[PDB]
């Protein structure tokens, strides 16, 4: 009890492997189940019967049994054999999901019978670690070093890059903090690259107004009731307003625009493509409000701190759905599915196109009033505004590459001359 925080935290490491060697040994199990023959696998059911075990709260012994139990019902010869092959629809192992849930004593269960934790599983636990429940837990905060945005999770959630470090950072998984000043600080430099660009004036008005009035430090906001009268005072007045949002784990988009200052009315911005989102669902939903007061302090407040205060995303959609007058969205922007990050840039950026959306139906009077000449001039802005992330990245990248050509060589040559055939490249002269 009083030794679990340091005890896990040793079994962690322990466990810890690199992604291929952890591939190595799925394949390797996998081999092993068409030697026995016995059922073939069946992921749904065993994640189905692995939440129900978890829900009744059993300790080690007891968990350990039911554990093989369900194992062996699901076509897995161990529970070692299903907690390391066994990934749920949202591709999450079960150590992972354990973490993203922040039960951390399911995932010691999960530690003590032979989960692995690969670079994904790890960087999971240290979003998990910046959370009230954790702790309450006995973990402490988090190491001051792990603040600055690693160089391969800079270039990689934005250029796109699905690679590793040699110290076994991912690209893939991001505090808010560091994610959200690089959307703010992304849009500041477009907006004064296109000084008459009258909406990313305002979209970058939003950006800074709202990075600096949640203060986030990891993924924690920092001035915690006060951020919310702040927001909310911006929004009562009639201004673009982000409000960074979040629940367990999992990064979300949303803003208001409003008709215009003074204006009582306008629309609420929501974006999800990836963790929570039914697929069908995936993009940014738009919902007309007509009385922004529903829009509390209080709402914003969760909003910010829907990861730290340990919400489910089902407890902050009800919330963001009454803030909205329980009426179903009056748009859906189509967006592409994002797995196995948090989307601290996906859910941001993807949210600024629904911005510009709404901006183009307030200045036309209406969404039911937007001709198909006026969406292909929303796409084209926003199309802009990311394929100047796109070169401002890469030139960051090419350069960098040369202030030292010793990770950067892999972030240039893996996934962007890899994955990305479709694009001026700048070379990587050898010394």
């Amino acid at each position: 009890k009083l030794s679990a925080p340091l005890d896990m935290l040793k079994q962690m490491n322990e466990s810890t492997m690199e992604q291929t060697k952890l591939d190595e040994l799925r394949k390797k199990m996998s081999l092993q189940a068409e030697i026995l023959n016995k059922a073939k696998a069946d992921n749904d059911m065993f994640f189905r019967l692995l939440i129900e075990l978890m829900s009744l709260k059993l300790q080690g012994e007891l968990f350990k049994e039911q554990l093989s139990k369900i194992s062996k019902e699901s076509g897995y010869d161990s529970a070692q054999s299903a907690l390391i092959q066994a990934t749920n629809s949202e591709g999450q192992s079960p150590l992972q999901y354990a973490l993203q849930k922040q039960d951390f004593s399911t995932a010691k269960y999960f530690l003590d019978n032979g989960a692995k934790a690969g670079p994904i599983e790890k960087a999971v636990f240290e979003i998990a670690l910046d959370s009230k429940a954790a702790k309450e837990f006995g973990f402490p905060p988090l190491p001051p070093e792990k603040e600055k945005l690693h160089p391969v999770k800079n270039f990689g959630l934005v250029l796109g890059i699905k690679t590793t470090s040699v110290d076994g950072t991912p690209s893939q998984f991001g505090h808010i903090a560091p994610t959200y000043q690089l959307m703010t600080d992304s849009v500041s430099h477009f907006a004064k690259s296109h000084p008459g660009n009258k909406n990313f004036q305002e979209i970058a008005n939003a950006f800074q107004f709202s990075n600096e009035a949640s203060a986030f430090k990891f993924s924690t906001p920092q001035r915690n009731p006060e951020a919310g009268n702040d927001l909310a005072r911006r929004i009562q007045g009639g201004e673009l307003t982000t409000i960074p949002v979040s629940c367990k784990g999992h990064a979300m988009g949303l803003s208001y625009v409003p008709d215009g200052p003074g204006s009582k009315s306008g629309y609420l911005v929501y974006t999800n493509r990836g963790l929570g989102a039914k697929s069908s669902e995936h993009g940014t939903h738009i919902f007309r409000i007509e009385d922004s007061s529903k829009i509390t302090p209080e709402f914003i407040n969760n909003m910010t701190s829907g990861h730290s205060n340990g919400a489910s995303h089902d407890e902050i959609m009800s919330q963001i759905k009454a803030a909205a007058g329980n009426k179903e969205p009056i748009h859906h922007i189509k967006q592409k599915g994002q797995k196995n990050d948090n989307c601290t840039i996906a859910n941001s950026k993807s949210n600024i196109e629904g911005i510009l959306l709404c901006q183009k139906a307030r200045e036309v009077g209406g969404f039911d009033k937007l001709t198909e000449s006026d969406m292909d001039s929303v796409k084209k802005e926003y199309k802009e505004f990311t394929k100047h992330m796109r070169v401002e990245k890469v030139n960051e990248l090419a350069k960098a590459l040369k202030e030292n050509p010793q990770p950067d060589l892999n972030n240039l040559t893996k996934e962007y001359l890899k994955q990305h055939p479709n694009a001026p490249k700048l070379k990587q002269t050898l010394e």
